């Protein structure tokens, strides 16, 4: 299953788990400060992610880079 | 599943998720602001997804934009 | 399940699902107006898809191009 | 499963899809006009597809072209 | 499962269907003519096919003619 | 699901044989092609080994090999 | 299952696993010292992984470096 | 499952199937003569294959000759 | 299912195997001396493998190197 | 399916030596080989190590080595 | 399933199995003379292997090297 890598460039970055299911809203938010780094994956509760301010992302397809 | 990345080069773009099933319609319109990132699953409930805004995107078959 | 990326290049291109099983037909059709990305599942319900209207293409073979 | 594009290069393009089955017979034939594209699955009803008219298809063995 | 892509480069081309199992025999020849395209996979059915006339084939082990 | 083998036919007369999958070995079935036709095999419930006698262009997933008659 | 190695670039670097399932918080702490490696699965009980201080990380999708604050 | 390729290049070149199990011993011989080609896969009655005579052996592994 | 190499660097390098499950704590510390290799799995029991001591370490995601 | 060896004998005499699968380890069968003779070995349900004695060329899926007798 | 080589570079290398399990200890240790090459599994009773003594050691993340007492 797969996953994604967070580095936060900036303090108070927020990732996002949105539910599976047939309802999709937050359940959790997990805030990075600056140079901490959460690797997450897709999960039976997870089936998006979000990313909130300033971070290097990397997954199978590649790096990408949220601003806040 | 697979995943597709989207990221928001303007506001107010829309990931939408379209039904999976017999019917198709829209179950849920993700808004995002400029440059917040989206990782979003093919699920259960979403078979197709729907980007309206620009961004970019990263899929398994490469780069592609959507435009406003 | 593989999928297929159609960016709509013009207004009112319509991706078109084919019925899975013994019979044939067309159960559903998204239509997109210009720049708009849809990124669409083969499932249990679609096992064809067609596009009509001038768009951009991506699948597991590479780039195509239909056009209107 | 995996899936064949087609191309239709003129008006009139048949996509003609064959029975699983011990038994062979067409049970569909999806016509395509110029510039039209069809992705189509090998399925539980289709184990052979055939192709008539000029056509840019893909697979996943690369590009070949009907007439 | 696997597909073979035929192509006849003249007309009257057979593809030829051999049967699956302790028995060996032709269930099933399907005639091309100049410039059409079958691409038909090993089934339940068929475990072996034969190519009669000149025709151009791709498999997953590369390109290869058959010569009337 | 299985592996196939490609046989193109150089010359009349040549036999793609299939040998029983089994506790038993033998030949069950030869298809004889001419020059210039071509057999897409697989192996099978009832075939875990193929022979090819005669000249012959031969693809299998780890290359081309050829037979000579 | 997927792994991640981790190898501490200074002192006090925490590798934090984070519950999987509806519920999300840190199940476990592991402390390392500067200089050695942690090589950590997802699992059953982990389905994310946090890492605080300087480290070197390795992941399927190549290497990235935490910062500390 | 695995096969191997074997091409005789003399007469009398023997492809010998050894019995899978807990006992070893070959079970069939099967000789080739020049030129001939055998492709044996391994199976639920052969675990290993012993080639004598001088033949040509394409494996998963590379190419090697026998020498006889 | 994965593995790792370990190459010890210097005496009394320590393998320590951190337990599967919802507690985590170590269940087993294999010492190697200098010059020896140990090639462990990722198992039902083991779901982190932690290095101290000076070692050369190989992994699926490349090399990387313990520093005592 | 499972992986198997490539053992070509460099000399006679060669020992191909399989060793039991399970909670025992003990050589259940040694097959001699003479000089320029190929066997193709795969592990199995009882074979879990095998051992060569003597000169061969050997390959598996990591590549090449050879054993010096 | 994995395996990985061994080809011993001086007299009684060592190649030790350790126990898969919730219990780990030894629970063979085959000798390996110059030039003698194992080719060995992870298995249902070995899910880690230690390497005593010279020997040039293949698997697949490649070349390694056990140096000897
Ligand atoms: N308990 C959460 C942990 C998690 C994993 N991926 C995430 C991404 C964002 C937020 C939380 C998570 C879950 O299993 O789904
Ligand atoms: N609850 C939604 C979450 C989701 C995943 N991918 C999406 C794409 C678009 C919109 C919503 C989603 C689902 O499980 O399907
Ligand atoms: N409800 C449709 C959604 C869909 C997926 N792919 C499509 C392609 C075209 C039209 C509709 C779709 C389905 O699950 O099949
Ligand atoms: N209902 C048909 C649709 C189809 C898929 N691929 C085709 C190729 C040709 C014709 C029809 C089709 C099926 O599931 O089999
Ligand atoms: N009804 C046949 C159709 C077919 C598939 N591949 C073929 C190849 C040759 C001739 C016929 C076929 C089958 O399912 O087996
Ligand atoms: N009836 C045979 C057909 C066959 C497949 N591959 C072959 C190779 C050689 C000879 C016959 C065959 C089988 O299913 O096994
Ligand atoms: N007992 C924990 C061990 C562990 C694995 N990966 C981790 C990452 C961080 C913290 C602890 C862990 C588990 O099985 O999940
Ligand atoms: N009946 C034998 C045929 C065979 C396959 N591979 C071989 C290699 C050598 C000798 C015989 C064979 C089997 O199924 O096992
Ligand atoms: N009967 C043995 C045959 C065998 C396979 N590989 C071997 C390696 C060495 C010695 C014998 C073998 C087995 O099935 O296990
Ligand atoms: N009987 C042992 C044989 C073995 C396989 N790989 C090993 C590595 C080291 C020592 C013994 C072995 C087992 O099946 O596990
Ligand atoms: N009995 C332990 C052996 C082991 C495998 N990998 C390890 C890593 C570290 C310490 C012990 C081990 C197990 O099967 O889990």
């Amino acid at each position: 299953s797969d996953f994604v890598v967070i580095k936060a460039l900036e303090d108070g970055v927020n990732v996002i788990g949105l539910t599976r299911g047939a309802d999709t809203r937050f359940h959790h938010s997990e805030k990075l400060d600056k140079g901490e780094v959460l690797i997450a994956q897709f999960t039976e509760h997870t089936s998006a992610i979000k990313v909130r301010g300033k971070a290097y992302i990397q997954t199978r397809h590649g790096v990408i880079e949220s601003e806040g």
